[PDB]
């Protein structure tokens, strides 16, 4: 079949949904594509390189809210961005694991950059903007990982574990997300006051 | 050598630090212990079972702040608990990954339970206590995973990536942790007011 980048990634994503991250191999990708392994090697040098590309592509394809709208607030931006990031990570099997093992690609540099400039333009120091953005990313990645890796009791925990498996985790995610955002705002507004 | 539970786990933890999670195998554990594989199988049935036990043991050994002190506030408890949980997850290679893939063990049921009762005894509904505790756990797991898996630029990002690799991640972690805790308190205090 065709072995241009876009096609190889299409097939590897399809493969990822079939096998998950641990079970994805270049050998099975060759098989899926109808080719021999040394043919694949010309195109894709190893699993690490494949996963690096999948991490970038998964965001490029599906992470629709990386940039703020004209005039949007920083609260609203972080909210929408977190929800988009969560959604994209959920779309493929082990997507958060794929995301974690990879590097902040040159092809996205300018996206991140803009997000950091945006925070700063709304009153955060670089440091605080970064921390805000990192806390959101880590909270979101954590919540998704636990959702995806989720694949006799005491009473509270019995009702916790029922409550906990009542939807996708969307409720607990969204509730935490507001908590975090309000905590950032309380910090931003305080300036040099003891808070 | 000796193949009682405690010894097998000692050796598997030592092995985990040598190989990481992907590279830990029952075969290499047998090797480390000076035994044949079928001897190991009597004791440990597969990797999944090994990892399940390591996840529990890593907390039991090293997670010193699972229960609140007499009279401690819920803010203080969550803070200390998060820091303890982070510390324990960091102690072994891929510790957060080991933690994620495992299940909330019967041997800890009563620890979690108590934490959930404690939140509730301080004014949270079960739901909110749970969410608070889950957001902390997910934020912490996310931050640790990214620390552990962390193993030409634009300016801000250049200074972000320098700032970001200035310590262990302890600063960004602790700053987010306070944000989250304050966000929980703002929610708890508001009751039925629009907030
Ligand atoms: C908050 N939200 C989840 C952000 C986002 O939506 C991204 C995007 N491409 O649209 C990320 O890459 C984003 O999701 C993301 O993963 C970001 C990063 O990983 C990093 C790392 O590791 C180091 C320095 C800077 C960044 C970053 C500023 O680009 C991060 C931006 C993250
Ligand atoms: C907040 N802090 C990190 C808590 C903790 O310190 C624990 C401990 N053993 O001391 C956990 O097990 C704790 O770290 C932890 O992982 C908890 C859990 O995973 C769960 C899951 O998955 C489902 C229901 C309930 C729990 C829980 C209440 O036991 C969680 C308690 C977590
Ligand atoms: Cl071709
Ligand atoms: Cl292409
Ligand atoms: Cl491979
Ligand atoms: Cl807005
Ligand atoms: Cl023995
Ligand atoms: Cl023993
Ligand atoms: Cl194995
Ligand atoms: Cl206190
Ligand atoms: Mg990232
Ligand atoms: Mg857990």
């Amino acid at each position: 079949s065709r072995l241009n980048r876009e096609s190889v990634i299409d097939a590897a994503l399809e493969l990822l949904n079939e096998t998950g991250i641990d079970g994805l191999t270049t050998r099975k990708l060759a098989q899926k594509l109808g080719i021999e392994q040394p043919t694949l090697y010309w195109h894709v040098k190893n699993k690490r390189a494949l996963l690096d590309a999948l991490a970038v592509e998964i965001l490029a394809r599906h992470h629709d809210y990386s940039l703020p709208a004209a005039g949007e607030s920083w609260q609203s931006f972080l909210r929408n961005n977190a929800m988009s990031f969560r959604r994209a990570l959920l779309r493929y099997r082990d997507g958060a694991k794929v995301h974690l093992g990879a590097r902040p690609d040159e092809k996205q540099y300018d996206t991140v950059e803009t997000q950091l400039r945006f925070m700063t333009e709304n009153g955060f120091s670089l440091r605080d903007g970064l921390y805000a953005i990192s806390a959101v990313s880590h909270f979101t990645l954590g919540a998704v990982l636990e959702q995806q890796e989720h694949t006799n009791l005491p009473p509270l925990l019995r009702e916790a574990l029922q409550i906990m498996d009542s939807d996708d985790g969307e409720q607990a995610f969204l509730h935490g997300l507001e908590s975090l955002i309000r905590g950032f705002e309380v910090q931003l507004t305080a300036l040099l006051q003891i808070v």
